[PDB]
Order: structure tokens, then sequence, then C-alpha cells
């Protein structure tokens, strides 16, 4: 096609490794590049994290506003909130919207203690039949993306398909599936990433992700004004351990998948 050879180009061109899957929930086509690759995931694994807290939550009634300490030893780079919360502590909720919509680190630690461990993580991703996502370390560390390294990775297409069964699908209850979303479509790090390359009339909610190597990173569900909503994926990775980040590179890569309509 026209478009894996746009793809293939951009990926020339910008002088690393691109991998994307959209799915479109009209006729579940999906167009992919690199789709079946592993790739480090940096804080798009926040998603994740996030729905197996809302899952615990649907049986479990001390969860969404149990009240978790933050300790200042606690803290790592990257957590703007967090680090606001010392005296008054943050509910499960509150931690799980920090770590979606401002990527806060610390959140997800305290996500990720609560669950009982990195391997929780890939357990639930497991429970919804996603057999390729791994979350291996913590904040930061999960951001070292070595090329090579399967450490806390996925594939373009794994993601989708599991942002699609979160987002629209029957991995949660209504109830938990709506709250992800509205985190999703309330996130502050994504204006120029994905939603770049997207008409206006396109709603989009979305978790971006930076990591070592200018490891660059967004997914989103993608709501149009008069067409079924799309999954999309957009993973992007350099050479050189200290790459900048390049959102330019998923934006035209959205623009190139989403350009037909």
């Amino acid at each position: 096609d026209a478009i894996q050879q746009k793809l293939a180009d951009l990926e020339k061109r910008s002088g690393g490794r691109l991998g994307v899957a959209l799915i479109n929930t009209a006729d579940d086509s999906q167009t992919l590049y690199r789709g079946d690759e592993r790739f480090a995931m940096c804080s798009t694994g926040k998603v994740m994290a996030a729905a197996a807290v809302l899952k615990q939550s649907e049986s479990n009634p001390e969860v969404v506003n149990k009240r978790l300490e933050i300790k200042k030893s606690d803290l790592v780079v990257w957590s703007p909130i967090t680090e606001k919360h010392l005296q008054s502590g943050m509910t499960l909720a509150e931690l799980s919207a920090a770590a979606l919509q401002y990527s806060d680190n610390t959140a997800m630690n305290k996500m990720i203690s609560y669950l009982g461990g990195p391997e929780k993580v890939t357990a639930f991703a497991q429970s919804i039949g996603d057999v390729t996502f791994r979350l291996d370390r913590t904040e930061p560390a999960l951001n070292s993306a070595i090329p090579g390294d399967k450490r806390d990775t996925t594939t373009p297409l794994a993601m989708a398909e599991s942002l699609r069964k979160l987002t629209l699908g029957n991995a949660l209850g209504e109830q938990q599936r709506a709250q992800l979303v509205t985190w999703l479509k309330g996130n502050t790090t994504g204006g120029q990433s994905i939603r770049a390359g997207l008409p206006a009339s396109w709603a989009v909610g979305d978790k971006t992700g930076a990591g070592d190597y200018g490891t660059t990173n967004d997914i989103a569900v993608i709501w149009p004004e008069n067409h079924a909503p799309l999954v999309l994926v957009t993973y992007f990775t350099q050479p050189q351990q200290d790459a900048k980040s390049r959102k330019e590179v998923l934006a035209a890569a959205a623009k190139i998948v989403t350009e037909g309509l």
C-alpha cells in the first residue's frame, strides 16, 4: 500500500524504529506497521496499571477511595501531583488519575505496590487475553528502553487490542470502563503527539510515554463526531541512548494511517 510505503519512509527519515497499530471499530480492519515487534512502553504502561486497579474495585469496595500515605522517600522523578500530597495522602482513584493525566511516576509506583508488584500488572493483562504485555520494573527504571531488551515491552498490535478491550470492550464493567475513558480524555500531556495528527472533530483520550533512546510513545482511543471509534498506538524509538523525543513523528504517523478517514 501507499500507507505501508509512507510509514516506511517516515521511519527511514526519522532515523529510528516506528511501530503502529490502528484498529477501526467500524469494520474491525487493522493498519499495522511492525505491529508484532516489541517496543518499550514507558508511561503508556500506566494505562494497564490503572485498569488493573479499576478491575479489583469491581468486587472489592475498599479500592477506589482507599487512602494511601505518600512518604517523602516514596517520591521519584516526574511526580508533579504526588509531591504535593505528602500531608493529605491520596486515594487509589486520585493516584490512578495522576498517573494517567500527569504521568505521575510516584503515583504509578503506589499503584504497582498496592496491586502486589510489576508481575501483578502482567497478570491483569494476561487475564484480559493480552499474552504480550510485560511489566518488569518500577518507575523510573522501566524507561531504560534499551534496544533488544524485552523488559517492560509490548507490541503495537497487542497494546491496541488491549486498549480496545479496556475502553470499548468487555474487560471492565461499564462503570469502570467509563471511568478509564474519562481519565484518558482528561490527559494533560498529549497535545503534541497523536492528537496533533488528527482532525479537530475527533475527540481523543490518550496516554503518552517517553523514555531513554529517544523513546516517544502514544496510545489513543479516538471518537469521531460522525463515525465509529478508532484505537491507535504509535511507538517510536531510536538507536542513540541520549536521543531527543520526537513527538512530531507520532503525529505524522497518526496522520498517515487516518488520512483516508
